[PDB]
């Protein structure tokens, strides 16, 4: 998984799935008064709309991500190992299980700080939503208009973490990938000087020599180093079209092709879908393995779907 | 630029056009009637028909890559400093400009093993098309439903290489890039076995690790590293379109977004275009920076062209 945020003529958050199966993901429209149920807290009868993708089971919404109507947007990414969810209910914190986490936030949080300090008041415990759909390890990020957090729970604790540059993926813990980041500093977008020495005669035969030592596998560290510097460098855009044309590009360097990345189960690990939401005017846009062409949907106590198109939408002349 | 071959359902051919600038370009299909001219040798009034994209200039059209009715597909990569034009005209050769390669080769020839026997008897000239359209270094590629070939003409020679992989970049030389391939035999799609020691328990904490050690940058040989990886390891298709789909998706690991390389001109280096030629049945799909859709064209004396649009086409719900 990766997901990222951007800057530019409108604010925008979004992330690639990458897993080895695809469940039949759909966009999910949540309205201010469906009720939210849950395992181990009251229920929440009105509250923020969200659009997001997911699953619908039992007349539940499970998104992976979402935004809601005042631009702040959250995902879960994976985590494995390092995900902490506990046994016991903590009689000092609200108890909310991780399917329910994406609502619990987004439901009642206008902004990261209203975001924050409600997470300081969690227990992540380890229920899942039925036999069929079991906990994966998770941590999320979350992002509006002006800012991100990332939020790791973990042995040790619920670590909240500001986001410099707007960049998640998987394992390691946020630190690590951060510290990651110091070795690539000599990286440039343009040709360097020879300071290897100036006793040899060195020659560019070619350009893009400055990003030589930008790792380009799909390990999740490799991802973080890879989406970092293509966000950062990318170029600005004149129009929010432009921006939006821009940020797929960048989710794009990142993407999981089908035969690249085998896991232990055998099955091949691929992005199953990209998404950018434009937090300013509250608009999805996404595409899918299957699909190249971008589809938008902009954001009552029914959930209002739509399935995702896995058929590639050609334009014949 | 990076160009490939794929064989599946169907047998394809395709490139990413990487460039720091464009002013258009555009799908050309010259009819079988086209009568074509070269600078040094008698006009050809009677050939194969051709779609590919380029653009036009005088009336004449100057291709970056095409195919022919025959399905046999040739497409000119830059190769600076390397490609060596003669300043003199050989009178126990053809003498043909780079620029009208393409049609010298897809006019007259049906398959892989022609073109090289026509090959073996050209002299390329340092003839300008106009004053204001120099001769870029390049090479080529060319191939058929069933093996490519590359062509590099140098200070020493035209020089014709079986392609075993069916990809080609910019610089170095074609026994360079092969060459280079050799050091990392060790990269692998599933996660590898700790042959570092058995005496430290190295964690393996998420997918990927197999590919560590792959270049990420956009440089030529990098590219060509990544794309060969990329390319044979890609999963197979049960469908023809589900093969274009992952042709894309292909061509996207090696794509460049703006900002990340610029060039010597300090404009951002970026993949213009891509495209797959489905050569079976002689069919162009392309996608631009611009627009993710796929566009698709099938295959007189006039030249027939469409514009490539350079609007981003959502579907929106």
């Amino acid at each position: 998984c990766t997901a990222i945020t951007l800057n530019g003529n409108s604010n925008y958050f979004g992330r690639n799935l990458d897993l080895d199966f695809s469940y039949g993901e759909e966009v999910i429209i949540t309205p201010a008064e469906y009720e939210f149920k849950f395992r181990k807290e009251k229920a929440i009868k009105n509250h923020k709309s969200l659009i997001g993708v997911g699953i619908v089971a039992n007349d539940y919404p499970l998104y992976f991500d979402a935004i809601n109507e005042d631009g702040l947007g959250m995902a879960g990414l994976n985590f494995p190992g390092n995900a902490y969810y506990s046994d016991a209910l903590e009689n000092d914190k609200d108890n909310i299980t991780p399917f329910e986490f994406i609502p619990w936030i987004l439901g009642q949080c206008s902004d990261v700080n209203e975001a924050r300090n409600l997470v300081e008041k969690i227990n992540l415990i380890n229920l899942s939503f039925s036999e069929q759909l079991p906990l994966a390890g998770l941590h999320w990020l979350i992002a509006d208009r002006e800012k991100s957090i990332v939020v790791e729970v973990t042995k040790s604790g619920v670590h909240i973490y500001d986001n410099p540059i707007g960049i998640l993926t998987n394992n390691p813990e946020f630190n690590y990938q951060m510290y990651n980041l110091n070795k690539y500093r000599n990286l440039s977008i343009s040709t360097p000087q020879n300071t290897f020495s100036d006793s040899v005669d060195l020659k560019v035969d070619g350009t893009g020599f400055g990003g030589i030592g930008l790792p380009g596998d799909v390990s999740p560290e490799s991802r973080f180093v890879r989406a970092t510097f293509s966000k950062l460098n990318s170029s600005k855009g004149m129009t929010v079209e432009e921006d939006i044309t821009q940020f797929f590009h960048i989710l794009g360097t990142v993407e999981q092709i089908k035969g690249v990345n085998k896991t232990e189960s055998g099955k091949e690990e691929y992005t199953v879908y990209s998404n950018c939401y434009d937090l300013d005017n509250k608009t999805l846009y996404y595409t899918t393995y299957e699909n190249r062409q971008i589809v938008a949907v902009t954001l009552g106590n029914r959930l209002v779907t739509y399935p995702f198109e896995r058929k590639q939408i050609i334009n014949k002349l």
